[PDB]
């Protein structure tokens, strides 16, 4: 079992951890959400599929910065949503395949109502999301550790 981002970066069996980086939308008003899809971002793989199944969860979301100061978020893992930052793991993903798939994660986050003016700051850390996978074979349970950072400014309209 291994990951690697939309660029190429990898983080190999055994876990670790990577840099992501997202272009959010540039403008968001209050009563709206600035999704953070991290589906098309992060995907992972098993090595093995003939004889082992992998199993994968969300075991915490953390916000920072613009993210932990001016948003109220939600986190949807796999179809459900929780809140974020998080307050439990999530339940379990099954890797089956070599092909790559999706970490199916995705940040919704909407302003708090003291939000106004550049609310995320370019090249600052949003959020850190900690993927957990483990599996049916052996003892194996590793932590896949992606530190989100914003490529662009967001901002609230006043
Ligand atoms: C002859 C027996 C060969 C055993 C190979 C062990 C491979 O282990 C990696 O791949 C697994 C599947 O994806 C992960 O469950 C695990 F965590 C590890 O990443």
């Amino acid at each position: 079992f291994a990951c690697k981002t939309a660029n190429g970066t990898a983080i190999p069996i055994g876990g670790g951890s990577a840099n992501v980086y997202v272009n959010l939308a540039p403008v968001v008003n209050v009563g709206q959400n600035l999704v953070v899809d991290l589906s098309t971002q992060i995907f992972c793989h098993n090595d093995y599929p003939e004889t082992i199944t992998d199993y994968v969860t969300l075991q915490r979301g953390s916000a920072y910065g613009g993210v932990l100061s001016n948003f109220s978020g939600t986190v949807k893992y796999s179809g459900s949503s929780y809140p974020f930052p998080t307050t439990s793991e999530t339940p379990r993903v099954v890797y089956n395949s070599r092909t790559d798939k999706p970490w199916p994660v995705a940040l919704y986050l909407t302003p708090v109502s003291s939000a106004g003016g550049v609310a995320i700051k370019a090249g600052s850390l949003i959020a850190v999301l900690i993927l957990r996978q483990t599996n049916n074979y052996n003892s194996d349970d590793f932590q896949f550790v992606w530190n989100i950072y914003a490529n662009n400014d967001v901002v609230v309209p006043t």
